Order: structure tokens, then sequence, then C-alpha cells
């Protein structure tokens, strides 16, 4: 691949289900074309994929732990929304009951 910007493969109960990408315009979740399976959330029915927003989908923003938000204050810091998408990408395999591996090499 060649940049920019940011892409994450999205796994649910072990299975690759789609791709969450950020760019200048914003955020893009989309389901794999052969993913018939349990929806990620009621906000993301399989028949409506893809989805696009100028701000981080509420569902994905919701996966960010309280704990990491409260750790800003101290005091006070950016939260940005790219900062949240970055957190999702940095952790990742272990902190969300669903999972995201950053699509690298990129
Ligand atoms: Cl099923
Ligand atoms: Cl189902
Ligand atoms: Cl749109
Ligand atoms: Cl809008
Ligand atoms: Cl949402």
């Amino acid at each position: 691949m060649r940049d920019l910007v940011r892409s994450g493969k999205v796994f649910l109960y072990g299975e690759f289900i789609g791709l969450l990408r950020e760019d200048h315009r914003g955020f893009h979740f989309s389901y794999n074309p052969d993913y018939q399976g349990i929806p990620l959330s009621l906000s993301f029915p399989i028949e409506q994929s893809p989805f696009h927003s100028d701000t981080l989908f509420p569902y994905f923003a919701s996966l960010v732990p309280e704990g990491w938000l409260k750790h800003k204050y101290a005091l006070h810091q950016r939260i940005d929304e790219s900062d949240m998408f970055r957190f999702l990408l940095n952790n990742g395999e272990n902190m969300l009951g669903a999972v995201q591996i950053q699509e690298e090499k990129q």
C-alpha cells in the first residue's frame, strides 16, 4: 500500500469482519463483502455497509475505556477524535471484546 491515512482490520469474536479507516474527510467503517454474520452493533446493519462520518462513529468512540479518557485531565489534553482512533489502533488486540489490528505495512 501507499498512504495516507489510517486503516484498521476489524475482528469480532475471532473473525475478520471489515475495515475502519480515517482520512481528511473522516471515518469509514465497512463490512467485508462475504460477511454475513452477527452485526457489530445495531448502528451497523450489514445491508447498509459502508458507513461514513465526519466524526468517529459513536459505537467505536464508545470502546475507548473511561480510564483513558479520565487520564486527560491531567490536564487538560487534546481528545481530538484522531486521538481516539489512534488509541483504537494502538490497543487494539486486547482492550475492547472486539479487536483491531492496524493494517500495516502502511
Ligand atoms: Cl450466525
Ligand atoms: Cl445474527
Ligand atoms: Cl455518507
Ligand atoms: Cl455531518
Ligand atoms: Cl455508531
